[PDB]
């Protein structure tokens, strides 16, 4: 059979939960990552997101 | 004395060398920082960056 999985792509340990888009230097990303992975990127951010200023 | 300084967003403390353009969950931000925190802000996304995809 063709399995086809939407994989995290941080640690690849399971599959992904949700796509989270970001950026850095006017390049945009996503990737695809587990609950748990979702949650520690936004936590990585927290700080940084308080500290800075929303632009277009 | 009207006294201008460009202040670090994320330390209030050291003088802000370039401005740092990222963005979380579809909303785009700036934030002037001092090139140590600009480096600090670029490394905690590394592997981030790593592991995504562009676009």
């Amino acid at each position: 059979k063709v399995t086809v999985t939407l994989v995290d792509d941080f640690d690849g340990s399971g599959a992904a939960d949700e796509t989270v888009e970001f950026g850095l230097d006017g390049v945009t990303y996503e990737i695809d990552l587990s609950t748990k992975n979702a949650t520690k990127l936004r936590g990585d951010l927290k700080q940084w997101v308080a500290a800075g200023r929303r632009v277009g």
